[PDB]
DNA sequence: CGCTAGTGAC
DNA sequence: TCTCGTCACTAGCG
């Protein structure tokens, strides 16, 4: 998530419902209403009890969205992306320190006060989610397991024209550059719609309202796939970006100091890095419904090696990427767990 | 004065 | 998804 993306550009922001979408494909950002459900029933689940009230949480916003004529498309994440690797095993690392101190320092040492680090040890599994993929194909809704990170995925059925909107909470979206993207929907169905050419409506914004210097500005204020500089956010990145008028993104980043007035001295690595967030975010990997082949999330443009690109996803064959998508294939042990087929 | 980052609570 | 988020504070930079 981008730190307080949706704050910033409020002025392109329009409260809806979901009424709006009537009779129309609107795709799900699933993990939220997951992480959001896993939270009534995070003490019998981490405690190794069998439960499905994130179930009826995510099918109760599910047959929400169906009493209003809509048809959802419930995205789910997959592999994990190269370069978020050692961060995953890290935050595993970190749930797995909570798990140990949350057993027999607070069971035993302070009984009354168990539940503190019994709850911030919480991870979506992908058995839960396939939990809620069976679930919801049994109500008829469309369900497609992104082959990485759903972002991207969401983010390619919003361009290519498939869904008309994104619902999701998570401010990544609006980097990948989606054309509609629903925030902080309630269960009665009331959001905030971001239109992307409305972005042009942020005066504080400038001439950042292009899909390419947004991105920009949004990787320089600090992502996932890079964290911001010391002393750098939204509104400063955006300047920079507002008072640039050079072609070549590069020589900004080593003048960023030059530009804000500001001592900071420009890592090596961090140009890299920026290099591979945009590249990220440009060129993942997302699986194409349609033509049920693995491609990348935009074409590849001139100044662009995809041999190089192994930390924005790597290729497997269609066949795999398919079984990974219809939720048949499990992600870490590669074998088959279901034979549901979407031709019958 | 504004921005950034870090703290405190639901 | 660096509580998950929210906002007031606020310390501290420039
Ligand atoms: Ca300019
Ligand atoms: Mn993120
Ligand atoms: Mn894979
Ligand atoms: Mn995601
Ligand atoms: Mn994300």
């Amino acid at each position: 998530g981008i730190q307080g993306l949706l704050q910033f550009i409020k002025e392109a922001s329009e409260p809806i419902h979901v009424r709006k979408y009537k009779g129309q494909v609107v795709a799900v950002d699933t993990y939220c209403w997951l992480h959001k459900g896993a939270i009534a029933c995070a003490e019998k689940l981490a405690k190794g009890e069998p439960t499905d009230r994130y179930v009826g949480f995510c099918m109760k916003f599910v047959n929400m969205l169906l009493s209003h004529g809509i048809k959802p498309i419930l995205v789910f994440d997959g592999c994990t992306l190269p370069s978020k690797k050692e961060v995953e095993r890290s935050a595993r690392e970190r749930r797995q320190a909570n798990l140990l101190k949350g057993k027999q320092l607070l069971r035993e040492g302070k009984v009354s006060e168990a539940r503190e680090c019994f709850t911030r040890s919480i991870n979506i599994t992908h058995a839960m989610a396939h939990k809620v993929i069976k679930a919801a194909r049994s109500q008829g809704v469309d369900c497609l397991v992104a082959p990485y990170e759903a972002d991207a995925q969401l983010a390619y059925l919003n361009k290519a024209g498939i869904v008309q909107a994104i619902i999701t909470e998570d401010s990544d979206l609006l980097a990948f550059g989606c054309k509609k993207v629903i925030l902080k929907m309630d269960q009665f169905g009331n959001g905030l719609e971001i239109d992307q050419a409305r972005l042009g409506m942020c005066r504080q914004l400038g001439d950042v309202f292009t899909e390419e210097k947004f991105r920009y500005m949004c990787i320089l204020s600090g992502c996932d796939y890079l964290s911001s500089l010391r002393g750098i956010g939204l509104a400063k990145a955006c300047k920079v970006l507002r008072l640039a008028n050079n072609p070549d993104i590069v020589k900004v980043i080593k003048k960023i100091g030059h530009y804000l007035k500001m001592n900071i001295t420009v890592p090596e690595d961090y140009i890299n890095g920026f290099i591979r967030a945009n590249n990220t975010f440009l060129y993942q990997l997302v699986f194409d419904p349609i033509k049920r082949k693995l491609i990348p999330l935009n074409a590849y443009e001139d100044d662009v090696d995809p041999e190089t690109l192994s930390y924005a996803g790597q290729y497997v064959d269609d066949s795999i990427a398919l079984q990974i998508a219809l939720g048949n294939k499990d992600i870490n042990t590669f074998e088959q767990i279901d034979d549901y087929n979407p031709d019958t």
